[PDB]
């Protein structure tokens, strides 16, 4: 916008300035292609999406489960391009591990059966005149203990009066603290409200109380301990005068401190409220896996707007390729385009091969034929159905370009169950199955991709037959509707609009020739007509395509040589 | 209407402004052609016309039953082409009293979800008395599982109506769950509504593919020949090619008639349900007239129109009692059925 | 087609997209000629159709059998060009049949067009000569190729070629010596050279001939002389000339003539030209079906079909499967229901005689 | 100047409206407020400036 200074206007005589920041904006790039996994696992929280961005991270997410294989398989497959975001979700339900002891809720912050083996136990420090709480879990080496929990700070009574007190008041409605009362003698010397005003913070008392010349206040000995003054614990006519009276709150204190722990969370029990107590530790309970769901089509709905482009489901039933079929195909025509790729189990004859072909014909699915064996960054060796060589080819089909093809790329795979000779790729290929060559006329012998081919069978338009121009349409049509939007709608129809959205798209399309994701546009075709309430635009793009043909004819001619 | 500004009429000296907004009113084009089901559904409340506009949307409110399998259908034969609104309702027999509450909602194609022939006689009399009111109408009907070719002409002679059309073949669809779903023909004639509505004013389902699986019957040539020329839309499994596929043979009507297309056609039937129609000097600027210099001056008029921007032999003038009545000639937009190929072969002398 | 994105509509304030695939969606090239053989053999289930690719899955598929040798034939014998396809089907009853017609009906819609049965039997040839009749009539243009016994007489030849007088059928005289990958030489019915002449033709490019083409064989046993090979030829039986005047003696296909006794009309005469006739009107047909048929007939359509009759002729002329054709002469009116098409072609014929004239002349040369 | 898709600073909004049901009030002359998901920055826009009349 032009900005003017000052904002608001002035009327005596004055200068001012109009300020037109839309020369240095700049503009989005182009969209990432976000890979999209939906696997079981350990660990996690059910039914929730992951971003990721480091295999550490979805290790600390994910444990050891075939989601984080997969992981590991869609990463580290072809290390020479630019790793991507990752969006991961743990199919089954899990309950977290829970207890009551003590007058708490003690609860784990992982989900599953693992979480049964975390215990934690909490005493007395009679020396501190605290508690002491001990977390240990066997299945990180984690052992963590929270001494002098619960003194937050202290007051002393130094006059030479014989009689003074402590008390704090209870609010039996809500339990808080409803006031701070100093006693001396018969009377209050100072008090003060707790849940409002200037003394919400305890800091802010042990300020002003030290400036009393009776009395003085300092915090626990231990760490760095300060509450909301409404969770102050009820402490009754507690001898000042005598020692120094350390104020408590123990939930308050467990809470704050325990805030950073990654292991378990504490809730406290019910109105009447139960003293906080030590317990003998004990274990946590009824953490558990359910049954797997009969059907992942509401879990697959937790993926829109997650903005990512080719998901891979972790199973090899047909009704689950079948489902995500359709929740690509919705996401897209709502104008949030998808591609899944989908592969059978561990081996499975080429006729079952053809069944599955036919009975999910979609443009925007893609069946992997082969099954076969990869190394892991763990030193396995180990043999896995053809979906996980599926989630292999999503995850080079997400680090290669927009319209980059993995057609005819090298797969990092060790071997392969079915070894194809040249008629059967042919024929797994002619009916839109992607299939892995073992190339061995070469010296070096290694695994390429056959073909990119889509199992939409019609070969006749290569937007549906060929992954790679769809995707690269995709993101054109999407980028283009988006980008329009924002610029454009409900800005003025001025007398200039039309050249002024015409250089907008000439720029667009230089764009998209300059990153080499169009061919060519020929810039005389574009159009723009603006009439009443609309504009209509009309402009020729000519597609990226790969190569997928070379014929050579190759004509030997004589020479005469004179001398 | 012209505004004068202000509303208030002035008499003291002032100005008034008055407001010509005639030269900016628009939304004046069609309507889409809406589709429409009736059927037995779960969930839904009776006798209520729900609109709906997504497949989660239905499944919202229908559940479990054949109705939503149908709203599949008809959104699954037509991917490559908008997937617009439906009209649906769940019946929980007379069905004419059900018909009725369609009456103002505005959708061009119906299909019940029944194989019965009174329901097909009762929608064909609710087409009827829509259609010969202002809001056009048509419906699709079709047999059970497996019926004769003489059973679906009794049928078709028992409903022969210009605004019914019959489809014969019955099959199997691949519903989204995946589950190979065999259906009875009326969903077959739901997937034709779907494809119907979803093309564009007087398109034609002739030479369209049936996304379907497989179908129960498939007909020869000749079978082809004896169903369309009765009226009977029928289904062809294409076999000469490696690329096989199922296409829809004609958009024929029950009513059959060679003298008229609009009645044995549905594409131009619809056309003409859709299509859009579009001077004066008077007797007193001349003594005396006749059909022949009114015809003469309407065409040395109409030429020099059309030489700034018609056949004498297709305007027609019938004057009759003070009234000339001037009648042109006018071209509709048809689609081919036939195409004819006459292939001559010659020979040439070469020379060098 | 042209698609809309979104798929669903939206009615508030949007962007919206149309996109049109037309210019870059691909079309058919020239269709393929894909050979068919019957056969006596070992091997897989009798009575269904098997596309063969190699040898060696032939020789998985059957074993040990006549059919397995005519696949071999087929390939080997034209290997200046690709190998096609081959389709083949062991016949047995679930013993000898009795007819062929209950079985040569499952190639009816298989993509073939030149059929030899492995047979000697006239009836078997009847038979085969109905089937390519029916499936043309019906739309799918085919052709067979016939021939006898071991050894026959001009009589019994001719005796043959009146029974069958047939534009779709054509009768190979000569019965010879092949020799075998497996190092076998292997006296054959002439029926084997026809499966070699079959394999010849569906390997030459569409609308060339097989006449003077070069045949491979260790020898003929009829080695007919130049008056008996013109008889042959006026009756219209394919015969194999042996080259002896050359240094090089090789066998030659004399000529492509079928068994029809009218040579008149040479798309009748010849299988050359009739089998371009067959693949110009096929693919006329089902491709202006697929194209125009249920389409709008927009004010336009007048040019549009002219532009695509001018295109698919032009392809046509560039692969050199019709010599020419005049583009004025395409040409198109249309009616409420129907669009009436016009075209001439010039079709593209071998040459079959050359006649030179030799002017002896004087110069004086002086000096 | 219209307000249609200018952006609106609120810290949330009670009712989510889908589009379906944005289409619905559209229709109805209703104004209402879209939360765009899709775009990285989530922020409310301003769906349409229609009057009430019918």
């Amino acid at each position: 916008a032009v900005e003017p200074f000052p904002r608001r206007p002035i009327t005596r005589p004055h200068a001012s300035i109009e300020v037109d920041t839309s020369g240095i904006g700049g503009s989005a790039g182009s969209s990432e292609k976000v890979f999209c996994l939906i696997g079981q696992a350990e660990g996690g929280e059910p039914n929730t999406v992951y971003e990721l961005r480091n295999y550490s991270q979805a290790k600390r997410l994910f444990r050891s489960g075939e989601l984080l294989d997969a992981i590991e398989l869609a990463w580290g497959s072809n290390p020479n391009y630019t790793a991507g975001r990752i969006l991961a979700m743990r199919i089954e339900d899990a309950k977290p591990a829970s207890a009551e002891i003590g007058g708490l809720k003690i609860t784990s912050k992982i989900y599953g059966n693992v979480a049964n083996n975390i215990q934690v136990g909490l005493e007395k420090n009679t020396l501190s005149d605290s508690l002491r709480l001990r977390v240990i879990f066997q299945d990180d080496r984690f052992n963590e203990v929270y001494d002098n929990i619960g003194n937050i700070f202290t007051i002393k009574y130094k006059g030479e009066e014989a009689n003074a007190t402590f008390s704090v008041e209870h609010d039996e409605e809500t339990q808080k603290a409803s006031r701070l009362v100093l006693k001396v003698g018969d009377q209050e010397v100072k008090s003060y409200d707790l849940t409002g005003g200037a003394y919400d913070y305890t800091n802010a008392i042990i300020t002003d109380i030290n400036q009393l010349p009776d009395f003085e206040a300092k915090l626990s000995p231990f760490g760095d301990k300060n509450l909301e003054s409404s969770k102050l614990d009820k402490i009754e006519n507690a001898n000042i005068k005598d020692k120094a009276v350390y104020v408590k709150a123990v939930f308050g204190d467990l809470e704050k401190q325990t805030a950073y722990n990654g292991i378990v969370s504490f809730e406290q029990l019910n109105s009447p409220i139960k003293t906080i107590e030590p317990f003998e530790l004990t274990k946590l309970k009824g953490g558990t896996n359910g049954e797997p769901p009969a059907t992942w089509a509401d879990k697959l709905d937790k993926f829109a707007h997650e903005g990512g482009y080719y998901i891979v489901p972790l199973s090899s039933k047909q009704s689950v390729h079948a489902e995500v079929a359709s929740f690509v195909k919705e996401r897209s025509d709502a104008g949030e385009p998808m591609r899944a790729i989908v592969g059978g189990g561990f081996n499975e004859s080429k006729e079952q091969l053809f069944g599955r072909q036919a009975s999910l014909s979609n443009p925007r699915v893609s069946l992997v034929a082969n099954s076969g064996t990869f190394v892991m960054d763990d030193g396995r060796k180990n043999h896995v159905p053809a979906y996980m060589v599926a989630v292999a080819l999503g995850g080079l089909a997400s680090g290669l370009e927009i319209g980059e093809s993995i057609t005819f790329k090298p797969l990092r795979v060790s071997s392969l169950d079915q070894i194809y000779e040249s008629i059967d790729l042919d024929e797994l290929n002619e009916n839109g199955i992607i299939s892995i060559e073992f190339v061995r006329n070469r010296t070096n012998t290694f695994f390429r991709i056959v073909d990119d081919v889509t199992t939409f069978n019609d070969k006749s338009d290569p937007v549906k037959a060929e992954m790679a121009v769809g995707e690269a349409n995709d993101f054109l049509v999407s980028e283009l509707k988006v980008q329009l939007e924002d610029q454009f709608i409900g800005t003025r129809t001025i007398n200039t609009s039309a050249s002024i959205i015409k250089d907008f798209i000439q720029s667009y399309l230089g764009r998209k020739k300059r990153d080499n994701e169009i061919q060519d546009f020929p810039a005389e075709d574009v159009q723009v007509i603006v009439e009443g309430n609309e504009a209509r635009i009309s402009m020729t793009v000519y597609p990226i395509r790969s190569f997928k043909k070379i014929s050579v004819s190759l004509v030997y001619k004589q020479q005469t040589l004179q001398a």
